[PDB]
RNA sequence: GCCUAGGAU
RNA sequence: GGGAUCCUAGGC
């Protein structure tokens, strides 16, 4: 710790400023010993420079020597008489007048306001003495809040400040030095605030340890370049490359990659573009319709032929009990369960089957038991009769089969029973028959024959021929199809309730239990089509793929296929849409006449398409699909990329994908059919959004691990052409890694191109220095600016989940062991063996006697092995075996098994844990256990005193040994718990797969709180937690800190198509990024053209493109491929060291240099993981192949990659090279560089030709906008054009920087972030946004959804969606809710919203309107009532009878106290009556990835207890449902799409309180939320509604729109939030964004209105809208900074009769109304400044920091009077704005609080010097404004003010 | 492979 | 990716 003193004490002694007056603290300050002495002495320093840089900044001297005021005058030549002793902090003279100074710092306004009164009265108390000799006083006060000084560079400051409070932070001495207020005060007056820089400069107060790896990086970075070129001479190098370009380009040595466009050959091509297998030249619309219904499975079974055609049995109650009982973990699943449970619904039904007949639940020898089982008849009678047989002979080794049978039963039942009535309910609902059992019935289940069916399941493919029906018979335009398509997507979604069970029988005993297979069978649902009913049939449960089978009662098993229940969501109940979506498409080209004949043709082709992509979803399928928007885009374009076909021909593997193909090929042909030119827009539109029909399948993955070896093999691929892998990469770096990494940083700078004997080299990375040096120096000399820059010089650019490590030692492991992994793969290959491999292959091959060695090697149960040693594959395994061998040979505190010890009936530790595996411990059920067991299980813990002590505390286990005594026994259970932390191998399995790991996870937060629990200041700031603070390392190498470098993961982020690669950092990662990237961020902030984080440029950019597209100017929309991993941080860093900013300053220019420079040297040395599962399967690959058991397909680059260094022992694990960028990391300066770049080259190619251009960009997209010229004149010399597009491509490429094939040329269109335009017309964007609705469900709260599909919808309206599909969304989605059966409330969704209902209104106006549809002839008169209450209340008449009178007040009857306080007649008796059912009216609901199960979920944890008692318990809702029908009084109400609404009479509203406590009455919901939404919006929103008939038909051509706008103080909002609630406020805004503890506000107008707003509220963009104007009409309408400066200006007005003040820059910049540099042009209120003007420009717009001369109005300074301006006995010149009613109110109010002679002086005063200016005070009153003011004294003051 | 009793899912 | 029985003891 004496390090410490002694650096800062360093520091202090070089930094400091040179002045004398500062070097006695100094040398009281570099003596001391004693830690005491040091805290005294450096607080007196800290105060001391604070009071001197404040009295220079004043304009006062500074009192040194800490005189007295008395002989501060005295030895000024002046008589005092006596004084009080008090000691200023600086003073001065000015004649007759003084002025003196006090300062200090608070940082909390709580604690600041008391050092500002004792000031001001300990100044008072000396001026009231002092008037008494003609001397004025004036008391200035000065108030800073932080000890941030100027004479001292900052992070000094904080650097001394924090040590100060660490030496300061002796508990011992804190303790006996001092009580806790001073320490309080102390502690936060050191906070560690964030300070006014960066945050990055901190890096000064660590060493440098730059030794020698530093030195020749920044050398090349520097040698060849030449960054000082002037201006001119840039042309004549451009000149000369373009020269030599052209001429070694048209003489024919090199390509041109550019294309003019014909749509002849495109269309052949494109026909002729998977010309391989798809024999075919023309096509046939019929042979087409034809084959399709008969292609695959599901397609064949939904056009085919089928179905030409309530009991209360005693089957199905017995099934809900039986799995009621399941359900609950009660019976022990042992030896026998579920038999006698199949037997007892099988004499169920043998029961039920003789008394009516029932024809169900049956399929052949067939019937759903318990849990969806679908199990046979015969091996049932097998298993019972050898199961009865040998129970005999247990009682042999008398009874018979019978007796015993039912002994069993009762045995079961009555067990049953006993543990249901602990706490269950019982038969009062489960309405059962004990008659089932007869007193003998194994005979009468012996002899039960059924005939019928057989059930099959068959695996493999088959032919055609199977299907019985007869296959074309239902039609297109009908639709059937899309409802069954419904019922079997609903179906197969529900295949996931089902619970892993226990099978009974293996049903196959040999190879073949993968073909045709029936025994048994398993698990089924049901569902119907619309007459019979059918089985779907699976085997195991779970979400993973795998077979089915579609089973029907008169014939068996029409189908059998392979899809998997995921992914076919997005279909369910969502008919009518589909079909609508279709039509209103065809809808769009229907008037082409050159089209009429074969129209309908295209509609069957369109419907075909959508029924395919929902019967066949599937990831290859996709892209096919989105490939064809570039293929369109290329056809309306007129230049297109050289090698664009070659792109669109990705992989195919089955045959559906190529009947899409002819069907989408045939369409295109159809539609573009070269001999028609009538409608273009329309046919584009068409054809894009049918492009877009590819977000309807999902946007998850198929698979995981060959979803992670496609981007691991994208990552590593291309870094190895260049020849630079380094593997394993140690964090103290050896010598080759770094001379390595030198030769590489010189190779990237190697590039050439025009001047060689090989020309150019396209996609390879590096950037040629002739191009870096062009740039840098037209960036220097100011050629790429504009006034907008020029004017502005750049101001100083300074002013999810996360990785946790392992540790063994000091250091950290990086590798993984070898022979560790050996043993894993061979385990996991066993395991594969044992559970598939074994039944497939034949005893008598090679491969099923290794493997069957190797696993009776690693488990317990050589002539093969000779072979095997001939087969080459001899010393592996005599290695491998000893080696496993010898890996197999190595191998108190409170937990939960403890339970075990005290709770002997284990099934309540099963319910316990059940409950803890679905709810949280806060909100444990009361009622899932015994009363009585609670108080036991807290008295058997209690005595034992081991789990005693082990959660009780004898000196958290003070709250639960406090609580137990106190008798609260819930509240210990889960106190205990909440301390119980519950929220055939001869070895460990579970260790080994966690030992050969090297990094964990860990969510965001959980890692932050570890990381700020761990140091002072509580407040979580970027420089505090990696610079000050516990475990941080001291100096850093040239590669990283001492803690060690910069580690990384590798995971992937889905969309549709391909999968993004993301990096994944650590705490410090991140924690150093950000600062690169906010700074990178704020530079780019300056600069016009990113448009990666502002708004208000992207508007620009859509304004100049919809301009664009008027006058046909040549668009150009690019691409960038591989921008992530070809990026390089050595290119920013060079390009870096280059850059001169603004030339004035000298030396903090090269110091935030340097900084970056080693922030990005840092970067560099990345050492990127590998995954744990990749490195698994490539060890199974090479395993596999060394034996080569199976031989698979040739391998790639990778597997040699690895396999060369996997078989010489290490194991790669990390690798760490240079050619690579993060992926999504590095985002601001990615977009700086191409923003620079793009400006450079727009700059050259102005240079060369006559013209302009205009661009911009995200992260990697761009646009160019074509001048007038360089349009024009395309049309003449196309040779100069595709010349100059050629050098920009090459131009544009030198510098590192690619083009995708996929950009485009043209005149037509213009495409940007996916927001395509044409001219006249637009084009909407329809199967995106209802592809993205159907899909938006998940498992949260059902009013939650709500809100959710409302955003959605009102999005998607703007854009040209017609309401009709909106409202049948809504219905869709108000059906599926349903199909839970939640009961829908009032206001849960308004499924009747039209075009007005959007455009003009919130999430709840339409609820009102719903209200308003559902019961008029009651709001009729309400809303004249509330008409009325809100025109009196606008006006404040009383303004308070309402809020504090009836808002929190019963709602019993203050409506009609209302209509008596406003004079209407109050509402009916049978008014009241109406209300409506709210759950949840005491606490939420409780509650217990993907979409499915999202789903799935939502639907279970709607029945188990969604509902929270009185205070605390749980319920039912069909519950509720009973005891609502009870009542005799109570009448529901449905309307027709289905809301329910009740009636209940007022007559028993009281006296039975018991259900009653949730309804709530509608009228009042009703009349408050249009109260609300009223003051919110305009108040027109309550006139009349009316519908109108005013129209007559018009012909609505398809396309026609109207766009639309929608119809709608903060400081005053902040002034209310801290004049009423100062504890939420000081808490919530200071530390947000706020500093103004030291501003006064004591004279601010003020409202009542928003007053009692706010009040309500704490008590209790959207541009343009585009629609078709054929759906305007059929709608309703309803009937009906100058401020601040003149704020500022009365307030200082107001001031000044108060007391006298100086005028400087800080008494002026501390009130609240002034604008400080916000969003001001140059003149907006100047001249509401009068004499104050030039001041604000000429001295605080520019940061100056000084007192007030009489050289400021055109040496004494001013003084501010009442009303004008002073000087030193004398005026110059004056102001008075205007006052009103409202400020002399408030004024008087503030004022005459406690003294009157004040008030008196101040108003005649001010009635005085008014008066001989002749203004006029007409305009207000007197005698009504005392009266309002003063209730009882008016006439008194009036006397005295008139005298 | 079976019966009884229990434990774990 | 596509069929769930494991341990200990007692009588066998
Ligand atoms: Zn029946």
């Amino acid at each position: 710790m004496e390090d410490d003193m002694a650096c800062v004490k360093d520091l202090v002694s070089k930094y400091l400023a040179d002045n004398e007056r500062l070097s006695r603290q100094k040398l009281a300050f570099l003596v001391q010993t004693e830690p005491r002495m040091l805290l005294m002495e450096g607080l007196k320093l800290l105060s001391l420079c604070i009071e001197i840089d404040s009295c220079n900044a004043n304009g006062c001297e500074h009192n040194s020597e800490d005189k007295s005021v008395e002989r501060i005058l005295h030895d000024h030549g002046i008589l005092t008489p006596s004084l009080c002793f008090v000691v200023p902090d600086g003073y001065k003279l000015t004649g007759n007048v003084l002025i003196l100074l006090e300062c200090f710092v608070r940082s909390s306004p709580a604690n600041f306001e008391q050092k500002y009164i004792e000031d001001f009265k300990k100044l008072e108390q000396l001026k009231e003495d002092l008037k008494s000799v003609d001397i004025n006083l004036i008391p200035l006060i000065d108030g800073r809040t932080s000890f941030y000084n100027e004479q001292i560079p900052d992070w000094v400051n904080d650097k001394l400040r924090d040590t100060l409070f660490s030496l300061l932070r002796y508990a011992q001495e804190s303790n006996s030095l001092f009580e806790e207020s001073e320490y309080s005060r102390l502690c936060e007056s050191l906070s560690m605030t964030s300070g006014r820089l960066s945050g990055v400069e901190s890096l000064n107060v660590l060493l440098d340890n730059r030794s020698s790896h530093y030195e020749e990086i920044i050398a090349s970075c520097h040698q060849g370049i030449n960054n000082k070129l002037t201006a001119h001479e840039v042309k004549l190098q451009i000149e000369e490359e373009y020269q030599v370009f052209r001429n070694r380009l048209r003489k024919g040595e090199i390509t041109g990659q550019f294309l003019k466009v014909d749509k002849s050959r495109l269309l052949n091509d494109f026909n002729n573009l998977y010309v391989d297998e798809v024999t075919a030249t023309k096509d046939n619309i019929e042979h087409l319709i034809y084959q399709f219904k008969r292609a695959s499975p599901i397609l064949r079974f939904l056009y085919a032929n089928i179905g030409e055609g309530i009991k209360e049995c005693q089957m199905q109650y017995w099934r809900s009990f039986l799995n009621k009982v399941k359900s609950l973990r009660i019976l022990n699943t042992r030896r026998k369960l579920l038999l006698i449970f199949d037997a007892l619904i099988l004499l169920a039904s043998i029961h039920d089957q003789t008394r009516h007949k029932c024809s169900k639940g049956w399929l052949g020898s067939c019937f759903i038991s318990v849990n969806d089982r679908l199990v046979s008849l015969e091996s049932t009678k097998r298993d019972l009769e050898k199961w009865v047989g040998r129970r005999q002979q247990s009682e042999r080794s008398p009874p018979d089969k019978n007796q015993i049978l039912i002994s069993m039963f009762q045995k079961t039942i009555l067990k049953a029973t006993a543990a249901l009535k602990d706490v269950g309910i019982s038969v009062e609902h489960y309405k059962i028959n004990m008659e089932v059992i007869c007193p003998d019935s194994y005979d009468l289940i012996l002899n039960f024959d059924v005939s019928g069916v057989v059930p099959t399941i068959s695996y493999q493919r088959t032919e055609d021929e199977k299907f019985p029906f007869i296959m074309g018979g239902v039609e297109l335009l009908e639709s059937t199809d899309l409802e069954r398509l419904s019922s079997l997507s609903l179906a197969l979604v529900n295949s996931m309730k089902t619970s892993s069970t226990v099978k009974l029988r293996q049903n196959e005993f040999g190879p073949a239990r993968y073909q045709v297979v029936r025994c048994k069978e398993a698990y089924c649902q049901e569902f119907l089509l619309s007459g019979a009913e059918f089985q779907l049939i699976y085997q195991k449960t779970g979400e993973c793929s795998k077979c089915y089978a579609i089973n029907d009662n008169r014939v068996g098993e029409i189908c059998s296929f392979y899809a998997d229940p995921k992914r076919y969501f997005p279909a369910i109940f969502s008919a009518e849409v589909l079909q609508t979506t279709v039509s209103t498409m065809i809808s769009w080209v229907k008037d082409c006449s050159e089209l009429e004949e074969q129209l309908c043709n295209i509609n069957s082709l369109t419907k075909m398409i959508l029924v395919l992509i929902l019967a066949h979803p599937s990831k290859r399928s996709q892209k096919l699909l989105q490939n064809l928007r570039y293929f369109i885009m290329a056809y309306v374009s007129d230049y297109h990329h050289k090698d664009l076909i070659d792109k669109l021909r990705e992989e195919l593997i089955t045959d559906v994908e190529f009947l899409l193909y002819r069907l989408v090929r045939a369409l295109v042909n159809l539609i573009l059919s070269e001999d028609v030119k009538s409608m273009m827009t329309n046919r584009f539109k068409f054809i894009l959004n049918i492009s877009y029909m590819c977000h309807f399948i999902t946007k998850e993955t198929p698979d995981r691990l060959t979803d992670q070896i496609k981007c691991f093999e994208k990552f590593l691929e291309p870094k190895l052409e260049f020849g630079h892998v380094s593997i394993n990469p140690a964090d103290v770096a050896t010598e080759e890694e770094l001379d390595d990494m030198v030769y590489n940083a010189k190779k990237f700078l190697s590039k050439e191109g025009c001047t060689s004997i090989k020309g150019p080299d396209y996609k390879k990375p590096g950037v040629s220095k002739r191009f870096l040096s062009l740039l840098t120096s037209s960036f220097n000399n100011g050629s790429l600016f504009k006034e907008s820059e020029v004017k502005r010089e750049i101001k100083d650019p300074l002013v999810k989940s996360v990785v946790v490590n392992k540790y063994t030692d000091g250091s950290r492991v990086l590798n993984y062991d070898f022979n560790k992994l050996t043993a894993l793969a061979v385990s996991q290959l066993t395991e594969v063996f044992s559970r598939k491999g074994k039944h497939l292959l034949n005893k008598q091959d090679y491969d099923y006697k290794v493997q069957q060695a190797m696993s009776n090697l690693v488990l317990g149960p050589a002539d093969l092995d000779e072979i095997l040693l001939d087969g080459g594959a001899s010393v592996y395994f005599d290695q491998l075996k000893e080696t496993v061998e010898r890996i197999i040979d190595q191998y108190d505190q409170p937990s939960v098994n403890d339970l075990d010890e005290v709770v002997p009936n284990k099934f309540y530790i099963r319910l316990i844990k059940g409950e803890l595996s679905n709810h949280m411990v806060e909100d444990f059920d009361y009622d899932v256990l015994p009363g009585n067991f609670y108080e036991e299980f807290c008295d058997a813990v209690y005595k034992n005193n081991k789990l005693k002590e082990r959660y009780f505390y004898c000196g958290t286990k003070a709250v639960a040994t406090r609580t137990y005594f106190d008798q609260e026994y819930f509240q210990c259970f889960k106190s205990i718990l909440l301390i119980m932390n519950a929220n055939n191998f001869k070895f460990d399995m579970g260790r080994l797969s966690d030992d050969v790991r090297i990094s964990e996870r860990e969510s965001n937060s959980e890692a932050l709180s570890k990381a700020l629990s761990l140091t002072n200041c509580t407040t979580a700031m970027l420089k505090n937690l990696c610079f000050y603070s516990q475990e941080s390392p001291q100096s850093y190498s040239s590669t990283g800190p001492d803690t060690g470098r910069l580690k990384f993961s590798l995971s992937y982020k889905e969309q549709v198509g391909g999968n993004r690669e993301l990096y994944i950092g650590d705490l410090r990662t991140k924690m150093f990024t950000r600062l690169i990237e906010d700074y990178f961020e704020a530079l780019s902030l300056q600069l016009s053209g990113s448009c990666l984080n502002n708004e208000r440029e992207f508007e620009n950019a859509i304004l100049s493109m919809k301009l664009n597209v008027s006058l046909a100017h040549v668009s150009y929309s690019m691409d960038h491929s591989k921008w992530g991993p070809m990026m390089c941080p050595f290119l920013f860093l060079a390009t870096l060291q280059n850059l001169i900013f603004l030339s004035k300053d000298l030396q903090a220019d090269i110091k935030g240099r340097d900084y970056l420079s080693t922030l990005l040297t840092w970067h560099m040395h990345k050492m990127v993981e590998i995954p744990f599962n990749v490195v698994s399967a490539m060890m199974k690959s090479f395993i596999k192949a060394q034996l080569g058991l199976k031989k698979k397909t040739t391998q790639s680059i990778t597997e040699d990659f690895f396999y060369s260094n996997f078989q010489i022992g290490v194991v790669p694990s990390h690798v760490s090279s240079i050619l690579d960028m993060g992926q999504g990391i590095l985002h601001n300066t990615s977009d700086f560089y191409a923003l620079i770049s793009e400006r450079f080259i727009n700059y050259a190619i102005s240079c060369i030709c006559g013209g302009t251009i205009d661009a911009y960009t995200s992260s990697d997209d761009q646009i160019s906008l074509f001048d007038q010229v360089l349009t024009e004149l395309m049309q003449r010399d196309p040779e100069e054009f595709k010349t100059l597009i050629e050098f920009h491509y090459y131009m544009s490429d030198q510098l590192n920087k690619f083009v995708s094939p996929k950009s485009v040329i043209g005149r037509f269109v213009a495409e940007f972030k996916s927001r395509f335009y044409v001219w006249g017309d637009e084009v909407p964007l329809l199967t995106k946004f209802v592809a993205a609705a159907l899909h938006n469900i998940k498992c949260k709260e059902p009013h939650q959804l709500a809100e959710t599909i409302d955003t959605i919808i009102d999005q998607s309206v703007a854009n040209g969606v017609p309401v009709h599909l909106c409202n049948l969304i809504q219905k869709r989605t108000l059906s599926l809710l349903q199909y839970a059966r939640y009961p829908i409330d009032p206001f849960l969704l308004n499924c009747e919203t039209d075009v007005r209902d959007w455009v003009d209104g919130n999430r709840s106006y339409r609820i009102m309107r719903q209200i308003e549809r559902l019961i008029p002839d009651a709001c009729g008169r309400i809303r004249s009532m509330l008409r009325k209450l809100y025109n009196k209340l606008k006006t404040g008449q009383l303004h308070e009878e309402f809020t504090t009178n009836y808002l929190s007040s019963e709602h019993l009857s203050s409506l009609s106290n209302l209509c008596e306080l406003l004079g209407v007649e109050p509402p009916s008796e049978s008014d009241l009556e109406f209300s409506w059912l709210n759950l949840a009216a005491h606490h939420p609901l409780r509650m217990v990835s993907s979409i499915a199960s999202g789903f799935v979920g939502l639907c279970r944890t709607l029945g188990s207890k969604c509902v929270r008692g009185p205070n605390k318990e749980s319920l039912y809702i069909k519950s509720i449902q009973s005891l609502i029908s009870d009542i005799q009084g109570i009448e529901p109400l449905i309307d027709s799409h289905g809301v329910q609404y009740w009636r209940v009479p007022l007559n028993i509203r009281d006296g039975n309180e018991g259900v009653i406590s949730y309804f709530r009455p509608l009228l009042w919901d009703y009349m408050c939320i249009s109260l609300s939404t009223a003051i919110e919006l305009g108040a027109w929103v309550l006139g009349e509604p009316k519908k109108v008939r005013v129209l007559e038909f018009f012909k609505h051509n398809p396309c026609d729109y109207f766009p639309l706008k929608p119809a709608a103080g903060l400081n005053h909002i902040i002034h209310s939030l801290r004049r009423l609630y100062p504890s939420v406020f000081e808490k919530h805004i200071l530390p947000f964004m706020s500093d103004l503890a030291s501003t006064k506000m004591k004279w601010s107008p003020r409202i009542k209105f928003l007053d009692l707003c706010v009040a309500l509220d704490v008590n209790c963009r959207e541009e343009h809208y585009i629609v078709l104007s054929s759906e305007l009409r059929l709608s309703h309408t309803r009937t009906h900074t100058s401020d601040a400066v003149d704020n500022f200006m009365r307030q200082i007005y107001f001031e000044s009769y108060v007391r006298s003040f100086v005028a400087t820059t800080r008494t002026l910049g501390s009130f609240t109304w002034f604008p400080h540099k916000t969003s001001v042009p140059e003149g907006e209120g100047l001249q509401r400044l009068g004499p104050f003007s030039s001041f604000v420009e000429k001295a605080i717009h520019k940061g100056i920091e000084r007192p007030m001369f009489k050289h400021d109005l055109m040496p004494v300074p001013l003084v501010v009077h009442r009303s004008g301006l002073w000087e030193c006995d004398k005026k110059l010149a004056s102001f008075t704005p205007v006052v009103q009613d409202q400020d002399l109110e408030m004024f008087v109010k503030e004022v005459g609080d406690s003294s009157l002679d004040l008030l008196i002086g101040a108003l005649s005063a001010m009635i005085l010097d008014r008066l001989k200016l002749r203004m006029q005070w007409s305009e207000v009153d007197i005698v009504s404004m005392l009266k309002a003011a003063m209730p009882s004294n008016s006439v008194k003051v009036l006397n005295a003010v008139l005298e």
